[PDB]
């Protein structure tokens, strides 16, 4: 339906960018999607105002689904696509488009049309922004977590939705990894956004650790070039230092990682058991600067961050193959453990028999039946940090409620032991 | 009541055995069951045609108990007993039978009394095949899955059971045994059987592995021999291979444990700690032929199998003792993880605190109770795989038909990255 | 409100201790506790006669709190402080007064308040007696199992509640210990008490190993002497052993972890990383007697134990940090392993992200909601000895009632595999 996003003028940042508040609408225009069509519900890509990884004022886009016979009160689905490549004709809103001829088209067919025809047939507003942007950085987390925010923004700003309105998240691999910087950018970032609830499973919550674990060992290595490309798209000095340390062969691999039509299907499969360090001159990179502080601000694993992650509240569902092959285990259970410990809510669930492309299936019918009582308010009070859901009392209701609020008001504040009681 | 039944003309192939199709009765006769008379529920042995481990047409008994107020529509319960003995005079049928003076009395008067009173009290129509055969083959998975699936086939045949009458199995330790090998079949041999469900627990999946748990190392060494025996009295080219190796004080161990009387009683406690390779010449003789051929034929573990192991999609309950001292917990843990990842609908339960004798108990209750669902096709959506039962929600409840269907055609087609979407 | 109690008259066994029956009052007296005056619940000290560690009649206190609309059947409710001092002025009954002027007030103002608070305003009589005795001997079983096992009769005693009257208790920590005492001794010391349930969590059943693993590598170190100070006040011959081999700092430490006002916040931050062993000439002391002989009566766990550990029937809920860094998880886990393989009814609840201080929390409000259950006789039946619950069904349900005791009829008996089948 419409060109090439490199070609496209919808995809560049206007010169009055900065008079556009975050989360604004820059311009509009009607788009033809297959899953607009099977769900018979107007589509349209949105063009809006978001920040960078650097704080200066960009752009991006989002398209977004407007379900024919709505729900009350409005209820926003934010699905998070696992773009996982490193160029902007692979963006989720191209793609998305009803039509044959975009790379990336794999993308958005598989489980997604489900997804986001299930939010539309509950009558909730469906939204889906390329996280990744017009610099298509990728495992950036904070340019994705203020794109897929403002994306939200962006669609209660188009159709004049209620500031309170109801907002649930969806994510799998690389779309996880978006819909988990969503959220812990969501406190500072967007607290006008009433985030009900965030359903995300295989989470690479680390980036150094998702390097790692690919690089040099796995047939899906690619991921691990395509990790740094992304990256260096978003740190400019990283570029300056990766650049002239590029050697023959190494120009050659980032040069096609960025092309045209080089997308997830290629991605996966085009660099298998490549050796990121084999391409540069310094095996050494990882910990010299900038790089080894741009790593340590990417990852959302306290025990390795340079900052202070933040511990989002709201209902979580998160999920993950303890056999992945692709995304590792330890990290994404790590965060879990440490949101845990800081009074989390998050139903953690752990798949033994599972595989990166098993569990994306596995976690969907459980993720989808979740969000939905996070819609109603009433997602299961379970037991944080469990491989299982274990189904724990209400305070409100096993003590009454004086009691609970006394009970409550525990955190904080010193056990007879001196160490200080945590939130419960 | 019938003479032991090396003596009985009963237990006898018939000559015109091609005559009879597989599953057909060849003659009849009473029983006094104690088991009959204790559910007040008439009680015959079946002499029916079944086929063997050479696929030469042979015949076997299977007893089998009529309610006096039989449920409807027809239902049907086969129950596995553990003889772990090769000898006839301990096979099921006769012990069965109301008398004390029958050696392996002890396996059918424990628990097995309790599961088909159950099933016969839920006016379910009950057998219990000799699934060791006259050969009374012990470990020997094939004879023991056709005679059991033929013991259904017959039982519908003696009755006039509608042919999609529903079946269900339950077995416990070598009873397990048979019932898996019923299940494996069940596709290929006896796909005409309307199978419900299949509980149990304490599975000896792999023969090896089973094997070098108690060989030598166990006060129930026996069951390594009595395990060479069952594989060789099924396998002729394995008896010929071991007859010239044995040394005398084997041929002791072998003509005993095969004698009359030489039932689980006699043979668990009749060797301790036995070393089965100094019995016979040659300490490699696993490793040689034809053994070597017939263990990885005689296994259900996929990653050791000679053959292509079949995942049976019906409903499964499946338990274990994690600290089983008989039966080890690797083998049946390594296949039921197996079976899942491959689409089986297997509800796993492991035993934190268990015994051999213990779990047998532990896992008898709550197998019946789900059996009982299983009738009524409401067998628990849980996941499959899991140690703990965690109950995942319903396709065609979350997304809807159209979506479920959608949904369900994933499987078998790629992801993104390149690899295939499981049955999952 | 009252003095210090080592000057109070009332905190002194009178000459004529031997005419009291064991769990009769000896006197009276109301008590202003900031809990009577929330709950609108009259309070009352109770000086009662008990029994102590070596058979000689002596006496305790214990605090009680009646409820202003009584629940009819009566029920009584045992919260269990963690008093984790060897010093009379940090016992429960004192530290309850409405009052600041009591050292060890802390133990009963954080959590403590609100499981009493939910009893009382469910109408349960409420006791908690100082189990550390006048002696306030620390981490020493027998008397703290008499002395709350009497403070409950005592209870009965003063309001006249009858014999039958429904008991709850409730313990962590310290208090756990002292509840998992009370209930092994339950059976012996009082079969006149209708004990319904006992939740407790983070339980030091071995008395060497909380030793140990705290001792010298823990800032919580205290805990190791005021552990050993409260055993050697309830074994004199332990005193009368370490006393002559004090070192000159030994001496010191022993005389202020006992002297005034060195409650459970002086014992718990005083002294980090102390060893026991520094203080006390001969390094193999604990090894040689009679501390040896003590400690293996001391432990809960039977592996450790040189007696028979009881094994009570009545439902029991447990909860442990499994990351506890002061009550070691593994000597809890041995021990309700134990009990389970003895047919014990133990709901045992695992905290994987978890400290001491949080799992206080994390069981508290599930174990009152439990105990609520229990107290209208219907705690779950749930799979005993597992991390998670595991709701296994009623045996008398599914097999029918002649078939359920046919089932109980076998535990006792052989398998036919020889061994016993056990209580299940
Ligand atoms: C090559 O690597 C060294 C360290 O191994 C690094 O200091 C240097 O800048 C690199 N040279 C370039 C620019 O290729
Ligand atoms: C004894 O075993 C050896 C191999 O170790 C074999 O060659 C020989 O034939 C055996 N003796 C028999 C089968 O009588
Ligand atoms: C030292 O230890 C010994 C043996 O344990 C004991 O007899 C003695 O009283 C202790 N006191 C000193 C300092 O001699």
């Amino acid at each position: 339906q419409y060109p090439d996003p490199n070609d496209d003028p919808f995809y560049r940042v206007p010169a009055n960018i900065n008079t556009y508040a975050n989360g604004q609408v820059i311009q509009s225009r009607s788009a033809t999607t297959d899953i607009g069509t099977q769900n018979n519900a107007a589509s349209f890509q949105l063009l809006y105002r978001t920040t960078d990884t650097q704080n200066n004022a960009t752009a991006s886009v989002a398209t977004v689904w407007i379900p024919s016979k709505p729900a009350s009160p409005p209820k926003i689905f934010s699905y998070q696509v696992y773009e996982d490549a490193t160029q902007l004709d692979c963006a989720p809103s191209y793609n998305y488009l009803s039509g044959f001829d975009q790379p990336g088209k794999g993308t958005v067919i598989t489980d997604t049309p489900i997804a986001i025809s299930w939010a539309l047939q509950q009558g909730y507003y469906a939204v889906s922004s390329d996280h990744e942007g017009f610099r298509s950085a990728f495992i950036a987390g904070y340019e994705e977590g203020m794109a897929i925010l403002d994306g939200v923004r962006a669609l209660k700003n188009y159709k004049s939705l209620p500031s309170n309105s109801a907002v649930g998240f969806y994510g799998y691999s690389g779309g996880a990894h978006a819909t988990g910087w969503a959220v812990s950018l969501s406190g500072a970032y967007a607290s006008d956004l009433n985030i009900i609830g965030a359903a995300y499973g295989g989470l690479p919550a680390s980036a150094k650790d998702t390097f790692l674990f690919l690089n040099a060992k796995s047939p899906f290595a690619g991921f691990a070039i395509a990790g740094v490309s992304g990256l260096a798209l978003a740190h400019p000095d990283m570029e300056a230092f990766i650049q002239p340390r590029l050697n023959a062969r190494g120009r050659q691999v980032l040069q096609q990682i960025r092309s045209r039509g080089q997308c997830i299907g290629q991605v996966s499969t085009g660099y298998p058991f490549l050796d990121t360090f084999s391409l540069v001159n310094d095996t050494n990179l990882l910990n010299e600067e900038p790089i080894v502080s741009i790593l340590k601000a990417e990852t959302l694993v306290q025990s390795e961050a340079g900052y202070t992650v933040p511990v989002p509240k709201f209902p979580r569902f998160m999920w993950h193959a303890l056999e992945d092959e692709i995304v590792p285990f330890q990290p994404d259970a790590q965060y879990v453990k440490e949101q845990c410990s800081k009074g989390a809510d998050i139903n953690w669930n752990i798949y033994p028999v599972a595989e990166h492309i098993s569990a994306e299936l596995l976690g969907l019918v459980p993720a989808l039946a979740w969000l939905e009582t996070a819609y109603a308010g009433q997602a299961p009070r379970v037991l944080c940090g469990v491989g299982v859901p274990v189904p724990q009392p209400s305070a409100f209701t096993v003590l009454g409620d004086k009691l609970a609020q006394q009970f409550k008001s525990l955190a904080g504040q010193q056990s007879a032991f001196g160490k200080t009681f945590p939130s419960i």
